[PDB]
């Protein structure tokens, strides 16, 4: 092994760590383009994530307003009304939505975007300062070898001299020859001097480049995200969170109102608020009473003799005429009532839950028209209950007042 | 009380009654186009919905697609993969609110008004049928009592003549007015009975009527809704409840997954996934090993005297100088721990929670200040920590080698 076949070799893998560190200063430059395409990338997302969102709520605010510029209260109004209350509400929260996303959002990465610039440029600067720093004990190195090489072959330039004047004596000669062991000795010394420095310098060069790639770049990693570059997109993604999160608070809250507006739709509670509202249409008008002629006396059924027997009569008589008509205009009210539960039973289906659409027949034609002939059914059945109705009124108010006057004897 | 006095009395009343009857009907058709109105206000504001629910969508894939027209990943940049799938996923939903909107939703405005306007119309048949059988009972009572004041009227004429006749007479003068009481008793028995009839026409009009404004009014309004208008509109409303509620579901299921991965935003993971992409440019490079001059045949420090009492004096001086420079590059390290923490307590803070913004300082510029005078020192500490790092590692790199060799003696 050549005096510089060693420096070479050394030189060599020297020239690569140079090339090595420059390369980790050029790929920590590329995680930092990184670092601000994704705030700038995030920037110009909630930029127009908020005009989106604020175009969104101009649109509803336009819809609620159009439908109350035309602007007691029944069931489906109501329905109606909290239909137009919850637009005119989701729209607010979309104002707010979008002020969330320019205010405090965007100001955190604006923020971020320079403290990622700022803090790069200060761990590049302990980084060029470490990368120096390693620099020095590497060609530290240089100069100690090369008292080695210089020092050994010293040693053995006094150990060729010395087996040649073995050679020759083994007056003066053997006298004068001593002083060759005197130097050997001396540059042997001093060779064992300079391979123990060397040792001990290639053992703190393999320490020292040891700790810098293990430790020092592994600690300079992590330093630039400490500092807190987690901490601090954790709080502006949760300060997001809790946005979409208040906002599905509120658009829930007003579909529960909703929800109970469906209810407690009511039909009885429609029938009494339409007849409170027009009280002198549905009036009951006052009852037709007896008005005496001339100033007649009696004002009674006069069931005197012979009409008595007369009224015994048509009253025993009455009594199973309207026996027979309600028997029979109820078993057409039990069929009316059969008719409109068939009704009922057809509107009253769970036909709303639209979880299949989110998941990722020829015979509707027959079951329409099927709805019509029991409605015509119904009405032809209702028609024939009331007409049937209206006899019995007049014959049981005959019978009533026959029964007060007299009874059945 | 006169014969016209009467007729005029029930003829007033009644003229009321076909003004009440007619207004009764008018107020039905009120309320008719109050149902197709409603159902056409539903109709043109989902509509209108729908037509804004797309031009959402749209917006959002908008957004969306622009920041995958751009396209190992790190945690911060999943955060940004599932804040861009999450307005992917949005919009999807989106345009399938809007197809309820148009396919399901308003189906059931166009039939309900076709419905609101045919039963009208059955109802009104059934409505005027019960106009005229009621008005059959009125125009009856009108004959009933003209023959009680003709039947009346007669009984007192042979009442006066009867009179006359016994203050002229109390041959045959006594004998001829017996047909007197003939005809006055024919008369009586006559007018008991028309009055008798007209006693009862008037229970059974009285009676007529009670159960038109009482019942068959009440049972025509419920008519119209029974049919099924509360039933029908359950669902429409429901099919609309649930497209929110499942909209609802969708987006908090995505909004848990940007969640999910602010959670498990992790440095040790980022570091880790760092050097595993760029294993070329953080790679360890070889170790510098011994090479010997010219084959020089020892390889480890050479301890022969005299040079092992100058390695036992820098061995055991090199022991207490490691130990000093350790004892004050930590309590270093312990301010420079304390400077982290200060800067980890300023960006570890709960400044999210927007439920403020959702209901209805000028020392900032010093704390932001304060943040970069922190850093500026924690940088200040670090440089200094490192360096005396470098060197603790070349003294204890040639202080072990020296213990290995001999020891301490």
């Amino acid at each position: 092994k050549k005096d510089k076949e060693i420096i070479a070799e050394y030189d060599t893998q020297v020239k690569e760590i140079r090339a090595q560190l420059t390369e980790q200063m050029k790929c920590l430059d590329q995680q930092c383009e990184l670092r601000v395409q994704l705030l700038q990338d995030l920037q110009d997302f909630f930029r127009k994530k908020a005009e989106i969102e604020m175009d969104y709520s101009r649109n509803l605010e336009k819809l609620a307003e159009r439908f109350l510029a035309k602007t007691n209260v029944l069931s489906p109004v109501n329905c109606w009304n909290l239909l137009l209350n919850q637009v005119k509400r989701e729209s607010r929260d979309h104002t707010t939505l979008s002020d969330i996303y320019l205010n405090n959002i965007i100001p955190r990465f604006v923020q971020v975007s320079e403290d990622s610039g700022r803090l790069f440029k200060k761990s590049k600067e302990v980084g060029q300062q470490l990368q120096d720093d390693l620099m020095k004990v590497l060609n530290e190195l240089y100069s100690v070898m090369k008292t080695y090489h210089m020092y050994n072959a010293d040693s053995i330039s006094a150990q060729s001299k010395l087996k040649e004047a073995e050679k020759q004596e083994e007056k003066k000669i053997e006298k004068m020859k001593e002083k060759r062991q005197a130097k050997y000795t001396e540059n042997k010394l001093k060779a064992i001097k300079a391979r123990n420095e060397y040792l001990l310098a290639l053992e703190a060069t393999n320490a020292s480049v040891f700790k810098y790639y293990i430790h020092d770049l592994s600690d300079l990693i992590d330093q630039c995200c400490d500092l807190g570059y987690h901490a601090s997109l954790n709080r502006a993604l949760r300060t997001f969170l809790s946005a979409e999160l208040n906002l599905e608070q509120s658009k829930h809250e007003g579909l529960d109102a909703i929800e109970n507006a469906v209810e407690n739709l009511d039909a009885t509670s429609d029938k009494q608020r339409l007849m409170e509202m027009y009280n002198n249409v549905f009036c009951p008008p006052m009852k037709f009473e007896f008005q005496p002629h001339m100033g007649d006396m009696a004002s009674q059924l006069c069931a005197q003799q012979p009409v008595q027997s007369e009224l015994v009569q048509r009253c025993q008589q009455l009594q199973s005429r309207l026996s027979t008509l309600k028997i029979e205009n109820e078993e057409v009210k039990k069929t009316m009532e059969a008719t409109l539960q068939t009704i009922q039973d057809i509107v009253t289906v769970e036909d709303f839950d639209v979880s299949d659409c989110f998941q990722y027949k020829p015979s509707i034609a027959k079951r329409r028209a099927n709805q019509q002939e029991t409605e015509q059914f119904y009405f032809t059945k209702m028609k024939e209950y009331l007409e049937g109705r209206n006899l019995i009124t007049k014959l049981q108010a005959k019978h009533d007042l026959l029964q007060k006057t007299l009874g059945e004897s």
